[PDB]
């Protein structure tokens, strides 16, 4: 179980106005802080947000948070269940800003909701480092599904954000899964969502990739290949190549036409991963993984998760016998026999 505690800056906020927070987990022996960022997809306009409200509400709202929650997977603190860091500092941060952790607006006279996923992030940060995050050496920033969008969006701001408090030593990295194309529909925009979204949050993106596509533009760099190349800190990238919630918006749910589709979507997302040192990319249709309990139980080319994320620490300290960079060649769904049912 790790144990609830809402910030103690209360100017920071989920949605509604209440405060933000995170669940925390210690471990004393260890030098590793694991922190994770929940998804759960966005909203974009006050009737979208009106809606989300009322059958979301956690999503926007910490007044019904409980107490406590269990840690599952990377945050889990059985061996068994975590071969890859089983005695880390375990931290949920629970998403409650519906802006893929990307905005910086307060709740005023002219605005219904705040948006303040990446100042949430920030405090919470500031918050750690007098619970013990001072002392680490590792501080690995982890997300699923928008969360793993939000590991993009905001992991070399987190490594700057260490720097000018003082703190050279601590090497922040980033774990993006399921967060990785704005690509044609199957059948018929979702980036304006995205577009609109960014103008309603005051929505921020990483500097340099601001730098790149300028004003009016900044929606470019929600999409991973895109915002990827434009970043300095280390970043493992976990995608599964047929991901649920890519063809949901691509209105997919089988005869020629769609068989080429499918196969060109895996095609294009194994392009765009060629130059992605640490990834891990199945041939699998399937959405999210790093925190669901069998997690250990996919491979491809006969390496699990849990074991690629400890070569890439290695790594960062080719490997023999232990590879970093795993993406799937065969081009259908479940051509990959290890992949979840
Ligand atoms: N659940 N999905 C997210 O949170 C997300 C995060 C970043 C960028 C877009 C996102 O979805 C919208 C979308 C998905 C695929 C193609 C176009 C638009
Ligand atoms: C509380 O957070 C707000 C919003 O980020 C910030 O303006 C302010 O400096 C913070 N207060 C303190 C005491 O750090």
């Amino acid at each position: 179980d790790l144990r609830l505690h809402l910030l103690l800056n209360t100017s920071v906020t989920c949605n509604d106005g209440s405060p933000a927070g995170y669940y925390l987990k210690e471990s004393r022996g260890s030098r590793r802080w694991l922190l994770f960022l929940e998804g759960g997809w966005y909203c974009f306009n006050r009737e979208n947000c009106d809606s989300r409200y009322d059958t979301m509400r956690r999503l926007m709202s910490s007044r019904d948070w409980p107490r406590t929650r269990t840690g599952t997977g990377i945050l889990s603190s059985q061996p068994e269940e975590n071969p890859y860091w089983w005695n880390a500092n375990m931290v949920f941060i629970p998403y409650c800003s519906s802006d893929v952790w990307s905005g910086a607006s307060s709740k005023s006279e002219k605005n219904e909701y705040a948006f303040m996923g990446a100042l949430i992030i920030q405090e919470v940060v500031r918050e750690l480092l007098g619970r013990g995050l001072s002392g680490a050496k590792v501080l690995l920033l982890a997300g699923s599904s928008a969360g793993g969008t939000g590991v993009l969006l905001n992991v070399d701001r987190v490594a700057e954000q260490l720097e000018k408090l003082g703190y050279p030593a601590i090497q922040v990295r980033g774990l993006a899964d399921s967060g990785w194309l704005d690509n044609k529909q199957y059948r018929h925009a979702p980036t304006e969502a995205i577009r609109r979204g960014i103008r309603y949050w005051n929505g921020v993106v990483p500097e340099r990739c601001r730098r790149q596509f300028q004003e009016g533009e900044e929606w470019n760099c929600f999409f991973g290949y895109k915002v990827y190349p434009t970043l300095r800190s280390p970043v493992f990238v976990v995608q599964w190549l047929f991901d649920e919630a890519q063809l949901t918006v691509d209105n997919v749910h089988v005869q020629e036409g769609l068989r080429l589709y499918i196969q060109n979507l895996g095609r294009e997302l194994r392009h765009t991963l060629k130059d992605v040192p640490a990834s891990f990319a199945p041939a699998c249709l399937s959405h999210e993984i790093i925190i669901r309990s069998h997690w250990t139980d996919v491979q491809v080319k006969g390496t699990s998760l849990p074991r690629a994320l400890h070569c890439w620490d290695r790594s960062l300290h080719p490997l023999k016998g232990c590879p970093v960079h795993l993406v799937d060649s065969c081009p259908w769904p479940h051509c990959n026999p290890s992949c979840p049912t």
